């Protein structure tokens, strides 16, 4: 019923599993990203202007009460903010943006923080038998990353296993997937070298360990660790956070803010849990229809999360897209996939692409475990 | 921008900690409640008519990928449904209803399942040191119920401790709180005896243990376990689930459904984390304003979750409410408080009160850990 | 140089998660030891006890030096030389043998021997905790299984090897069940007639929150016999064509036992009446899987060591009944009169607290010699790993 | 009846989470034992070994009967009588004493004694796992602390009691540091000159994923000495006015040691050359907190038992240096020539694998007598709980 504008975005670097962000919690990473975003829009006062935060997170175990609430308060936002945490597995942070946009369109909020955070490193092990007792015989300690993040709830198989099934189903070879993975790494490394992520990234302070000096994590860790022979001769596990600030048109005028983009529309779809990898081919058309884009060729750039090579290959094929418009800075296969964050990360990167590569209309898409996908259409100002 | 109707509601009985629902997971309880609700509206086809599920859950550890998704699929809903899980601590299930209503008002869905589920019994223990190793010296196994459910994230104190602080702050004595608790138990027991919960409750099948016969859990477990002397001479830990079905006016006409109530409005507010108990006094006025209710005396019944006695006492006082209109079937202090469920449970019970006690306008409210509260106004048909 | 048993005592044997679940292995050890000390006041706790050697298998979470703790908790002088020994099921018998050897060499004049075990309060282990699990599921190991009940070489339970033994010596389910029933019935009769009353010292259980203290005074397992359910019980170790079940095998149990040994010198100086003389002992081992009939090798060695050249001169036999097959095989191999063997019942009916049973059988044997008019007695116990220990005693 | 040491061997001592982290306690035991067996081929593994008594403190997750596993993994006959003994730090010395007693009584003619320990691979325990935690946080206990390093009565670390000892006998931080430095420097010199080469048998470490196998050939701790950092190291057990630190205390370590004992009879029949004679031994104990100077009580008893009436007739002393204070106090109390004590260094510099150290000091002592031209030697080791063990050997 009314226009929703992105006025600021930021994200942390993406850390490797047990890597450079191991000492940070998911909430701490969330606060860093959000503080990075708030700094760019000082016209919005932290103590009064922010009505709501909706934040993505998948592995909430041991984060404490209300992760989104903690993120807001740690970032210096007023405790009057309405906070909620949302989980749509991989799509969590995208769903947060969509829910934020809906909230603005309904007139129930004027300024919304959306985004997400995840520390897959610091997701704990669970002991299901601890409370009632094991009684006799061995019992299992469950890895929370696997159980709640990476494995399908219905067959127990890892997302990478389902990505392989999808490749077989669409007659995409192992070699094709490897080629694409390698190509994606090289695009990610090149985009890094050329400073393409510099505007979106805010660094993370790492406390020096008992006399060691403090330092900063400034860049995505995963791209430099490509090993071609190993790849040819599955789960990307990562840590990170991303944040975006959404405002109504009204607020944009009263506070004299520069809009970065307008949320034209969004679409969500789902089908068989095992077929999640090509669920974006269902969500994208719904989003384009919602945005009033009749022709798919009017879109300038596409960013899929593309955590697996098959996701990039299949969805481009099904949608009949020009591959030169798709994931021009690389994808999650190379950059990493912090589950609760990635959904907003693709939107952050998409917006950077539109600004830096001279695009006007962009669509972001992300598939999620459970069989779903989410998609958003934005137009640069 | 358009009317949202409740067409069906249901809930499980509320189990005691390590009690009658110990053998059920949060997802299984969710499916029971949702199947209970679907059965009442056969005009809506499970295979085609449901666009979205938004489901509350706080303790997601060891539930598997995407609890809301699992609930939908276990209840027999089509895998085309758009699923997301939301956490607003105690208010989770209320927030789900609000997000569902917003989704309908925006024209992005026509039929939404909202509600929530929780098994505090089967929330696991965590081992934070398991992944990287403990190295040397003792390490702690964390109770997930405490860490993510009951304890405040900022000071680490249980919700009951903050309820006591609130009582001191508003000069409400220990004896007053005990009186109210006891009174609430007796109202809950009486409402149970008179069959007041019979229409909303659907039973839970319990599998008989190796030759023992299967049975059904049909009633709320907590009310019968009142011990007055013990009370006079803190955390209510419970298991359960609740579901509500929301539709647009359009759908209500095309499918020839009987509306039970209309969602007139809602309001959310927050302040200091330690003061969560009287956050409903901020949320209720916002909800009434959103619903266009100028006078608070036009409301016929109030249902607060009222997990602690102080919540009932303080908020009634601050809002200057007629105590005979407030929590006439009792409250969570007596019935129990399954965190991710209670937010929808109060709406379910409120609607039952309006139908059975001859009310037209009702407001439900629920405070949550982190300092927030959510509120909804409904009008019976 | 003669070694005399001067006093014995044991706790009641508690069931798994049963009547002694609130007590640690050390606490049970102290009860048994104090029970034994009380019967010989001539020996002063603060001066006369040179050494303690105490059996225990599951030492995890007991704290530093279980035997030492048992001695000090029982009020013995901190000058006592303390050591803990583990020979699995035969631990406590090995403790007596090592105590005898110590007296024999003149190193000690008064030795406390025995054993204790709380299989209930044995903890779970996390092998991956120290270095980290990194990724993927990891296991919490049950200490009872890993260090007590499972073979170290193939990882199979003692019951699986009891089944192998049943097959190799063609002992049927029927035979085992009848032996089990017999063991229960004898155990119940002995309890009824007070045959364990001299042996047993009660365990005080603390009443929590203001309820009065309660007393555990008898063995918990014998009362559970249900003959019909026993005969139709499922085969637990082998699904198809099995013979061993939960009811014809020894259960998991808690308890302790203690015996006081003295030299001939001390016997005369303190004017103590000796209950028995340690005539000899024998230990043997072979294949781990064949532990069930290792006592048939150990017994002959003990008799030879004692100077008994005809096996029929011994009046009573106490074989630890870890399984019904153990009682049946060793009686058959040694070609013994079954009426001389385990006359008060055995571990199938009374329970099997691993670290304790080795001394428990000696404690009971001595009572049998005193009460049933026997002079010569042999105790024998098999142990996981393929071994067995045996001791010959003569009543004075 | 004479008891002769006929062969000795030990593994290198690995650091905590260090060079032997991939090996279990049993595996290290087998290496040491096989090292010892190799030096006496006249003794056949399949027939001549009657008994094994092996020291081990942290038995959790080792599997049934650690000593038995060590024997069988080393290729000994499954007819061997096996038992595991625990006397905390003195376990392995107690194993030798019990082996000697066994030979002396004629029960055995050839005994394997020694000990093994992997403090690295000792697991964490979960006491609440079996019955359930119910509600609220629960603790995962470090087995190293609970059963190895902490006193059972007050729960304080051995280092806290070492501080008490420093205060009670007025031994300064400076004195301890200088003793520590001295121990490191001697240890390094001995390593340089190959003084441990006869003793030590190397441990093969499996190379994972196609990398070649590697070899651990020397003790890991001695190379870590940094004198300046040692002198300014923080006091770990006592914050204010502390004396004991990480660098002047023994570390946490992995390793194993083995000695082969025979009767005079076997010595002549198999035509073995004896390395030493067990002249005697002595054990004593007192207050748990005073364990550090318990060796000063044990040593006199051993000398009396051996028939040595003047302490100056002994050529070399091996005291286990659990802490720098232990070396200093016991030398002062016994009024010994410090140049006769721990001439190759000690546990502060070499490491202290609890279940192994008791035999390790005997192994090293014997090497000292052979290489430094000594005849009479005494080894002594204190243990948690307030005890100490001591043994007197004479080179042949």
């Amino acid at each position: 019923s009314q226009n929703v504008y992105i006025v600021s975005t930021a994200r942390t670097p993406i850390g490797s599993f047990q890597g450079s962000l191991s000492s940070k919690t998911a909430v701490e990473l969330g606060a860093v990203a959000l503080k990075g975003a708030l700094a760019k829009v000082p016209e919005l006062d932290a103590s009064k202007d922010f009505d709501e935060i909706i934040f993505g997170n998948v592995l909430s175990a041991n984060l404490g009460q209300a992760p989104a609430r903690q993120v807001a308060l740690a970032a210096g936002l007023s405790n009057h903010i309405v906070a909620s945490t949302v989980n749509k597995v991989c799509a969590s942070a995208m769903k947060a943006i969509i829910l934020g946009a809906q909230s603005i369109k309904c007139g129930n909020a004027d300024v919304v923080v959306a985004g997400g955070c995840e520390s897959m490193t610091n997701a704990p092990y669970y002991m299901p038998a601890a409370r009632a007792g094991a009684k006799f015989g061995q019992t299992v300690l469950v890895d929370g990353v696997e159980r709640d993040g990476l494995n399908d709830a219905y067959d127990g198989l890892a997302m990478g296993v389902h990505a392989e099934k999808c490749a077989r189903d669409w007659d995409i070879t192992r070699e094709q997937q490897d080629n694409f993975a390698i190509e994606s790494y090289q695009k990610s490394q090149k985009s890094q070298k050329e400073g393409k992520f510099d505007n979106e990234i805010v660094p993370v302070t790492i406390k020096g360990f008992r006399g060691k000096p403090d330092t900063q994590v400034t860049k995505d860790e995963e791209p430099a660790r490509l090993h071609v022979e190993k790849l040819r001769s599955a789960s990307p596990i990562n840590d990170g956070a991303a944040a975006v600030i959404l405002v109504s048109e009204k607020v944009l005028k009263e506070k004299n803010l520069k809009p970065l983009a307008i949320i034209k529309g969004w679409g969500e779809a789902a089908h068989q849990p095992a077929d999640f990898t090509w669920a974006p081919s269902l969500a994208v058309p719904k989003a384009l229809k919602h945005a009033g884009i009749e022709d798919i060729n009017s879109v300038d750039y596409f960013e899929f999360n593309e955590a697996f090579s098959v996701v990039g290959l299949v969805n481009t094929k099904i949608l009949k897209l020009d591959p030169s418009k798709v994931n021009v800075y690389g994808g999650a296969v190379a950059l990493g996939h912090p589950l609760g964050c990635s959904g907003a990360r693709v939107v952050v990167t998409l917006l950077s692409i539109l600004q830096q590569e001279g695009g006007k209309i962009g669509v972001a898409a992300i598939c999620n475990g459970g069989g779903g996908a989410s998609s958003i259409v934005i137009e640069k100002i």
